[PDB]
């Protein structure tokens, strides 16, 4: 009843300062809390996918929290804006969200924010069994230009099929995270290859071997030029150890955040996915820590980390 359900939120903000605290990252209570009571129903649904993320470098003292939303809860982002939590930006990227789903089969949205800053992100995911291609997101019109000027690079290398998207509102920038990547897609003489022509940061060895093991790559785009902002290659995994980085720093600031993060599932292994994020001037790494997963992890785990 009421307190069940107040309580289980109460134990997603424990957990969210809990992960936070790994990274020596305090948390402020009146941002999030209004946000997490917001989609408190989504919370106590059962079918939740919370993680908990945090990345290296320039980005080490940040910790972002996701949670999936059902469609059935209507568009999320016209939900923050309507109750005062994040001031629209008179941008397209305020009509993507609504204008994907006026398009497309959106099987669930999911919200994102960060510990100190707030709502920063929503996701569109399409059903597995039902992607859109670049040719199908282009006919968006709040899409960005860019995904169709970039529409002839990702077929040359094999991108294709886009199991979701995110909007990123202060930024002004949409990610499409590919999906069942060809093997060729992602030897290293594409991934190189691919890096060049997008002027990023080449990666070494490591990155490379991090890139063949990817379920997902995702380019981030922008409304004011066709240039890819940043390229991002995520694998998923309950090992504990893969973060694509030689410093010892990452490595064991990666790896307790990888055996420490908090989890509901317990009784089983973390979920974890790792990213490796290539700009034009640096390379960093993400690691989202799944605090609640679905058959979708689990069957992602079975089919990329076997
Ligand atoms: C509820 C679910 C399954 C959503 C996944 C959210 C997540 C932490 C990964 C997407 O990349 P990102 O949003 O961290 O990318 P960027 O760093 O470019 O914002």
């Amino acid at each position: 009843g009421p307190m069940s359900e107040a309580a289980d939120v109460e134990r997603v903000y424990a957990a969210m300062e809990e992960a936070a605290g790994l990274l020596g990252v305090a948390c402020a209570r009146d941002k999030i809390y209004p946000l997490l009571s917001t989609f408190q129903d989504t919370l106590v649904e059962g079918g939740s996918v919370v993680v908990f993320s945090m990345a290296s470098g320039r980005h080490s003292t940040e910790l972002d929290f996701s949670i999936s939303v059902p469609t059935s809860h209507g568009d999320p982002y016209a939900t923050v804006v309507e109750k005062g939590l994040f001031p629209a930006t008179g941008h397209p990227v305020d009509d993507l969200l609504a204008d994907t789903q006026k398009h497309l089969p959106v099987s669930m949205f999911a919200i994102d924010g960060e510990v100190t800053g707030g709502f920063k992100k929503t996701y569109a995911f399409f059903p597995t069994d039902n992607m859109p291609g670049v040719a199908e997101l282009s006919a968006i019109p709040s899409m960005p230009p860019a995904v169709a000027e970039n529409a002839e690079l990702f077929a040359r290398y094999g991108l294709d099929k886009v199991q979701m998207t995110s909007m990123d509102y202060k930024k002004r920038q949409v990610n499409l995270y590919f999906s069942e990547l060809s093997a060729q897609t992602l030897e290293a003489e594409s991934v190189l290859a691919l890096v060049r022509e997008l002027g990023l940061h080449v990666p070494n060895e490591l990155g490379l071997k991090f890139c063949k093991r990817s379920f997902s790559v995702y380019p981030t785009l922008n409304w004011e030029t066709g240039k890819i902002d940043r390229l991002c290659f995520a694998v998923i995994s309950n090992d504990p150890t893969l973060v694509p980085s030689s410093d010892e720093g990452d490595i064991e600031k990666f790896h307790n955040y990888a055996t420490k993060a908090p989890y509901a599932y317990v009784g089983e292994k973390r979920t974890l996915v790792y990213g490796l994020t290539l700009s034009p001037k640096e390379e960093y790494y993400k690691l989202g820590a799944y605090y609640h997963i679905t058959d979708v992890q689990r069957g992602l785990l079975k089919a990329f980390d076997s």
